[PDB]
């Protein structure tokens, strides 16, 4: 149960050396920018990040994200402008931290000639721009990720992050709905696990809904656990538990990353868990540190990382891209939600994965309230 599960796709690193030396990079990242572990932010349960491989040679490898944190957003800071961090978990947090790499990378490419070198994308013959050859990125956490992989309740189900509640709970039997007005009156906010978040990114991608309309679906080649390693339930949570999905839109699988533990495993840590949340992207000049609980920074300023930033750097991109090079029509882009929306084969792979979740009796995911995504760019 603590030998590494390989990766029914491509494998091109030995499976511990590349779990140990993302482990250790993302580990001495974090470190570069705490001040060698010393800042009050160095504090964590959780340490997540996101680290990026080109051909065979480890040595090569960069660290494209580092995060911390374990908790989500109390209901009645939900913003509905896309102005606070809904869910800081680590993991989730290290997903969005790599957001922003990406909207840099397709930026290089579009930016001239010289910067297109440096780029991690080409031209996709199928329009829009895909991945170069050999590039994968690589998923670190320091423990296994919250819902179906930690837990072990019924095995693959899905599960939710509940506000101000530890750990996770099933999802019901009858779907739940969530409500604007009824999470505001009290209903406690539910948020998905991140085992089922990575569920999820293994079948739409990593990339989310806006970045298709630009890119081809990108996967993690390897999920690394720093702690709390078991390869048969972990192997379950992340991919085979929706083993039944079916009629998936072009371009898009069931991915099945290299799964790992590392060779010197962390322990389980007394202390309270921290309220907030560090992030960074490479290129950054300093980590980022927001309140869980409020989704924004301690001066009430939002993160680089929310909805309306990443709308943003979206927007940016968009007015970069001839419209003939586009994955999918989007002649005027405003309203955040429509904008995802016209991601259409994203939306039809998530349609896929929910049907699947159901089919294999695991529940329905749940959705957050539709007034999050409903705003647009002043
Ligand atoms: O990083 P995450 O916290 O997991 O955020 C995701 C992400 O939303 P944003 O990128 O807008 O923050 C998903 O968007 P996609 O790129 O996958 O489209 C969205 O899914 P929808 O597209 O269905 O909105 C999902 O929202 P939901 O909770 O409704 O599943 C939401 O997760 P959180 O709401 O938990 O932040
Ligand atoms: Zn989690």
């Amino acid at each position: 149960s603590r030998q590494p599960i390989p990766s029914e796709g491509l494998q091109l690193h030995l499976p511990q050396v590349l779990a140990d030396a993302v482990s250790r990079l993302v580990l001495g990242k974090f470190g570069d920018l705490t001040d060698n572990f010393s800042s009050p932010h160095a504090r964590r349960k959780v340490l997540a990040g996101v680290v990026m491989t080109t051909g065979t040679d480890v040595k090569d490898a960069k660290v494209i994200s580092v995060s911390t944190g374990t908790k989500c957003i109390n209901g009645e800071y939900m913003s509905d402008r896309g102005l606070a961090l809904n869910d800081c978990h680590a993991e989730i947090i290290s997903r969005r931290s790599l957001l922003r790499f990406l909207y840099t990378q397709l930026e290089l490419y579009l930016n001239n000639k010289d910067d297109q070198k440096r780029s991690i994308f080409q031209k996709s013959e199928r329009g829009g721009f895909r991945l170069k050859e050999n590039v994968q990125f690589h998923l670190y956490i320091s423990t296994s990720p919250c819902g179906d992989a930690r837990i072990f309740k019924a095995r693959g189900q899905l599960r939710t992050k509940i506000e101000s509640g530890e750990g996770t709970i099933p999802v019901r039997s009858n779907a739940s709905i969530q409500t604007w007005d009824g999470v505001l009156q009290g209903e406690r906010l539910l948020t998905m696990s991140c085992s089922d978040k990575i569920a999820r990114w293994n079948v739409v991608g990593i990339q989310g809904s806006l970045l298709s309309i630009f890119v081809e679906p990108i996967y993690f080649s390897s999920i690394i656990l720093g702690s709390l390693y078991h390869g048969d339930h972990l192997s379950r949570a992340m991919y085979q538990r929706i083993s039944n999905i079916e009629d998936l839109p072009p371009l898009y699988t069931l991915n099945k990353p290299l799964l790992s533990g590392i060779s010197n495993a962390e322990a389980r840590q007394p202390g309270k868990a921290p309220n907030f949340s560090v992030n960074w992207t490479v290129g950054d000049s300093a980590i980022e540190v927001i309140n869980a609980t409020t989704g924004k920074d301690e001066l009430g300023r939002a993160s680089r990382l929310c909805k309306h930033a990443l709308y943003c750097r979206w927007m940016r991109v968009h007015g970069k891209v001839p419209s003939h090079l586009l994955r999918s029509k989007i002649t005027k882009p405003n309203v955040y939600h429509e904008s995802k929306l016209a991601a259409k084969e994203y939306q039809a792979a998530k349609a896929r994965l929910f049907t699947a979740f159901i089919k294999a009796g695991l529940g329905a995911w749940v959705e957050k309230p539709t007034e999050q995504d409903q705003f647009s760019l002043t």
